[PDB]
């Protein structure tokens, strides 16, 4: 069971990905929780410098994949050992940011995930949608309105090219609606 | 001017590069050195990630991408300014360590460089070779059967491209070696 969260800042991300997590506990599931960049160690270092510090577009988006690499290299085992591992970003991240947002590629961005991570797709993505004037009235150097609607606009373009995967939620749904609909889908393996 | 020196640690770079400055500081020629990893500010702290931790292959490789598209944005200003760029270590750097030492594929490896580096490639590349004792008699990244492996990927470097890539033999003097530079 491998599920991730994706969504602009302020979407409800981290808020959701952690609900989900008590209720898989409470069921009796080996829930990991992990977020991106970080999650490791060193990613955690690489985490500290995406947000601290400023850099080109193909330096952040190589920094994001390093500290990927890492985390793929950990969750897979626990993948491998019945834990439903729940990652709050993963893949969809570069894309929507880096391949639409910083305009490097969809495609591009899309090979290097595929590098990065040797392959491991999550079973489920929830992508929570909200609008880019909501989420920031809610809610570092990413959250620049403008960047921000292309990210966002990036992100529906994916829902449309992995509709199996990919679950749309509705962000101006309160906190406890999508929580329902995460568990609603959930339910389902 | 780009200029860029490669060959295993200890192998002589750091010492040539300079003489090799020293010579057009010499000759008016404004030169500026870089060296990888490193270079920029956020490159030095990837620098210090890279030597200080453990890490997979790719995310070693993607460490040294970052830290190399960083340094070459400020690489194509000198290279703007008319400034001279003598660099120590580059592209053939990854290919090497990273494509063979670690295995991940020579065009592997290529491709990211390019990617990572806009296409700039370098006038002149001196590659110094050197046995594995020798040069550890002189990090992570420094176990033999490993550089052994780093040494053949840049011998088979050196073969695909004679274009750029002048072998010297580092187990020479520091100033037989030079002397073979100084000419390019
Ligand atoms: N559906 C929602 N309705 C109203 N506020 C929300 C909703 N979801 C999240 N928030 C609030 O927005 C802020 C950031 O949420 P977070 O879960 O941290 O979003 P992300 O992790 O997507 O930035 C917090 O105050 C969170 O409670
Ligand atoms: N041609 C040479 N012959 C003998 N020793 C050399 C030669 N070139 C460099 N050295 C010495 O090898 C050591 C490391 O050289 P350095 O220039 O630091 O190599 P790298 O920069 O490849 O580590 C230093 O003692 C340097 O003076
Ligand atoms: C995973 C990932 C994150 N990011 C950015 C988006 C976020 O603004 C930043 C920090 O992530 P997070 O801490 O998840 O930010 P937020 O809680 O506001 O959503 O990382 C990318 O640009 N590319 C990526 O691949
Ligand atoms: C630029 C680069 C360096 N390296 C390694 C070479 C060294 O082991 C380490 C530090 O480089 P460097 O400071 O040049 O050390 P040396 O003088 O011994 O050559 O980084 C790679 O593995 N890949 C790369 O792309
Ligand atoms: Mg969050």
């Amino acid at each position: 069971m491998f599920i991730t969260f994706e969504g602009i800042d302020g979407s409800g991300k981290s808020t959701q990905i952690q609900l989900l997590a008590q209720y898989l506990e409470k069921r009796g599931k080996k829930v990991i929780l992990k977020r991106e960049p970080g999650g490791t160690e060193t990613g955690e270092k690489i985490r500290k410098i995406l947000l601290e510090e400023e850099v080109t577009p193909k330096a952040e988006l190589f920094l994001f994949l390093a500290s990927r690499n890492l985390l793929v290299t950990e969750i897979k085992q626990y993948l491998s050992e019945g834990y439903a591992v729940l990652l709050d970003r993963y893949t969809d991240s570069s894309v929507a940011y880096q391949g639409f947002g910083r305009n490097l590629g969809k495609e591009i961005v899309e090979e290097l995930n595929d590098f990065a991570t040797d392959g491991l797709i999550p079973d489920l993505t929830f992508y929570i949608d909200v609008d880019v004037e909501t989420a920031l009235k809610r809610k570092n150097r990413f959250e620049k309105r403008e960047f921000l609607e292309r990210v966002r606009e990036g992100y529906l373009v994916l829902a449309r090219e992995h509709p199996e995967r990919i679950v749309v939620l509705d962000g101006k749904r309160s906190i406890e609606e999508i929580h329902r609909d995460v568990v609603r889908e959930v339910k389902r393996r």
